[PDB]
Order: C-alpha cells, then sequence, then structure tokens
C-alpha cells in the first residue's frame, strides 16, 4: 500500500519570466529549495523541435533488476524505434491494457511493490547516461556544419536549451540523454559538487520524480546507513549512490520530507544543490539533463 508523497511545486512562468532561466530559478528559490525539486512548464507556444539524428541512433541499454537489493538478503542493442516497440510491448503486456491507459499511480504502486518483491522478478532496460557529443543533443544546436531550420533558430539560442546552461564551476560538460521504458529507474543521489541539475523531457510518457530538500540530506544519509545492506555500509557515497534505492515511504516514516511529481513531455525538472532525488519512467520517453552552476 504505497502512499504517494505530496506534490512538489509546479511553476508556469510567463513569457516575461521565461526569458532568463538563472534569473527565474533564483526567484523561485525560497520555495523550491524547501522541496528539493520543482517542475517548470514553459509557455505553451514554446515547443522545441526534436533534433537528434534518429536513423543512426543506436545504443545498448543497461539492464535493471528491480529487486536486486532484496535478492541479496541476454543483452540487446537497439535503435530508438526498436526500443520503443520493446518498451510499449512490455508495458502493454504487463498491465494488459494500452500503454496510455495505465494510470501513473498504478505504475507507481506496482514499481515499489516490485522493488521489494522477492517472489516475482522483473527486469527492464534503460538507455541511461548517453552522451550528447556522441549522439547529438535533443535540442537544436548551432555548429557550423550541422544545420538547422530558421523556425528552430530561436530554440538553438534559447537559454532553456540545455546546451546553453552555464557549466563551468569557478575556481583559481555536455548534456546526457536518457531513453526510458516502464519501470526504468534511477536511485537516490545528489549531483557532483552539489550542483544544480535540470532535466527536460523531450517526448514520451511521464518521468516520476521524488525529491528531498537539502536541509534533510544528512537525515536521509543516516536513514540509508541504518537500513542499507551491511556490505555497502562502508562504501563512499559516490559508489553507494549507485545502489541507494529506497521506498520514499520508508524515508517519510523516519521524518524525512519527500516530494513527488510527474514530469510530462515538454516540462522541466530542476533539482537544487544537495537535493537528493530518485525516480522511474512511466513508459517510453526521452529526457535530457545537465549539471549547471549558479
Ligand atoms: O532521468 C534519469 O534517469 C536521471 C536524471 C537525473 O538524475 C537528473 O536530471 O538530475
Ligand atoms: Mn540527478
Amino acid at each position: 500500500e504505497f502512499v504517494p508523497p505530496p506534490e512538489c511545486p509546479v511553476f508556469e512562468p510567463s513569457w516575461e519570466e521565461f526569458t532568463d532561466p538563472l534569473s527565474f530559478i533564483g526567484r523561485i528559490r525560497p520555495l523550491a529549495e524547501k522541496t528539493g525539486i520543482c517542475k517548470i512548464r514553459p509557455p505553451k507556444d514554446w515547443q522545441p523541435p526534436f533534433a537528434c539524428e534518429v536513423k543512426s541512433f543506436r545504443f545498448t541499454p543497461r539492464v535493471q533488476r528491480l529487486n536486486e537489493l532484496e535478492a541479496m538478503t541476454a543483452v540487446r542493442e537497439y535503435t530508438l524505434q526498436s526500443f520503443g516497440e520493446m518498451a510499449d510491448n512490455f508495458k502493454s503486456d504487463y498491465f494488459n491494457m494500452p500503454v496510455h491507459m495505465v494510470p501513473t499511480e498504478l505504475v507507481e504502486k506496482e514499481f515499489w511493490r516490485l522493488v521489494s518483491s522477492i517472489e516475482e522478478d522483473v527486469i527492464v532496460e534503460y538507455g541511461a547516461d548517453i552522451s550528447s557529443k556522441d549522439f547529438g543533443s535533443g535540442f537544436p544546436v548551432k555548429d557550423g556544419r550541422r544545420k538547422i531550420l530558421p523556425e528552430e533558430e530561436e530554440y538553438a539560442l534559447s537559454g532553456w536549451n540545455l546546451n546553453n546552461m552555464p557549466v563551468l564551476e569557478q575556481s583559481v560538460k555536455v548534456p546526457w540523454l536518457y531513453v526510458g521504458m516502464c519501470f526504468s529507474s534511477f536511485c537516490w543521489h545528489i549531483e557532483d559538487h552539489w550542483s544544480y541539475s535540470i532535466n527536460y523531457l523531450h517526448w514520451g510518457e511521464p518521468k516520476t520524480w521524488y525529491g528531498v530538500p537539502s536541509h534533510a540530506a544528512e537525515q536521509l544519509e543516516e536513514v540509508m546507513r541504518e537500513l542499507a545492506p551491511e556490505l555497502f555500509e562502508s562504501q563512499p557515497d559516490l559508489l553507494h549512490q549507485l545502489v541507494t534505492i529506497m521506498n520514499p515511504n520508508v524515508l517519510m516514516e523516519h521524518g524525512v520530507p519527500v516530494y513527488r511529481t510527474n514530469q510530462c513531455a515538454g516540462e522541466f525538472v530542476v533539482t537544487f544543490p544537495r537535493a537528493y532525488h530518485s525516480g522511474f519512467n512511466q513508459g517510453y520517453n526521452f529526457a535530457e539533463a545537465v549539471n549547471f552552476c549558479t
């Protein structure tokens, strides 16, 4: 009986507020940093075209056994089309209904049941951490060769184009792509150097997020230590974060505030410094994310 955490803030900026992302994120900070994550819906007329080269898009996704931790105590290469056919067939077969008729709350409850289920073993695939320099960004970009339409030049130059976010930390990186299917997931983690993260869902079924404000980060880590497997106890956080899957209700019952959201196609998710987050994909989708500073 999974209990959905409360919803994180959703913002719908005006065209005036949408001109500068860093300025806008700095304005919503008093609320959003208290929830860890937030969702941003661009103006409805803001519709960037999908600019990846679909034909030559080939990848070998990683395999994910949902209950791999609870179990402690054949490989395929795809195109985008063939991955979507596999993904929709899996979800359609699993729930015995068309993929868009499956309620997000049902996939959510079934996902967390499967993670803790030793009785039935479900295995999915995730085209995660695909570099945009080997594959091309989902956003249109100007590089002198590879070449764009007049109507999409505004999106190649927009500040909300993830290729235009500031990434150089200050002292004395390109976006990553994520091809998801139903139940493909990412576990609890923060960004390197506690940086911001922003994620854009180009198309497909929603991506479900869970977020924890930065002030509760040490409390989550303490809950992790006490309940994570004893073999992974002494591991440094960079490695422990590879297998820190935990039901959000477990965190909530220990006093850790958790917020959720369904990131739909065309929407941004922003994670704030040291805001722990995790999630799963409701179905076949395509996301793009980058770490940005200030
Ligand atoms: O979509 C994913 O699998 C991970 C995304 C993420 O970690 C981020 O956008 O910060
Ligand atoms: Mn992240």
